[PDB]
DNA sequence: TCTTAAAATCGAAGTTAATATAAACTACATAACAGACATAAGAACAAGTTACAGACGTATTACATAAGAAAAACATAA
């Protein structure tokens, strides 16, 4: 099932591709970790998910354990490549002591 | 001017506490006493208002600590 974010971006959890409607010619390439994080965020529309729970769901299924700086770096790359605002709540933000939040709308293509 | 009648005086204090006999009836107007009512003064209960106090609740100020991000240094592979 393909998902649409904020009526602008399109992404699929199965092939890890990003398409911007403003520039449909340029496909945006994302890493597996950040793509899985964004898909986990999209699976729970617009409510807080824990850093601990999201981290353990993303990386223990991978079979290997990493430190918590990895999640922060992955989110930094996600915000940078999506060209989301540096600290304003436009698409993805961080809620301290509670976890991570998404603002972009969810539109399932199929 | 020589009798002769009036007039006046006669110690202080202290004490010193009443008497005491002797026409009737009628008519009228006025004052006084008693009862009741209304009025001015008074008291009690409740309400409005205007303010100040008392402790609680708000905003100004100075931070402790922990999560997140940037950066410098290090180890490793080409």
């Amino acid at each position: 099932m393909k998902f649409i974010l904020a009526e602008k971006f399109t992404f699929d959890p199965l092939s890890n591709t990003l398409i911007d409607k403003e520039d449909s010619e340029e496909i945006i390439r994302l890493g597996s970790n950040e793509s899985r994080i964004l898909w986990l965020l999209a699976q729970r529309p617009n409510e807080v998910i824990s850093r601990n729970d999201l981290h353990d769901f993303v990386w223990r299924e991978q079979g290997f354990e990493v430190d918590d700086s990895s999640l922060t770096q992955a989110i930094s790359t996600l915000r940078k490549m999506l060209k989301d605002s540096t600290k304003s709540p436009q698409y993805v933000k961080t809620v301290p002591k509670r976890g991570y939040q998404l603002i972009a709308r969810v539109e399932t293509v199929e």
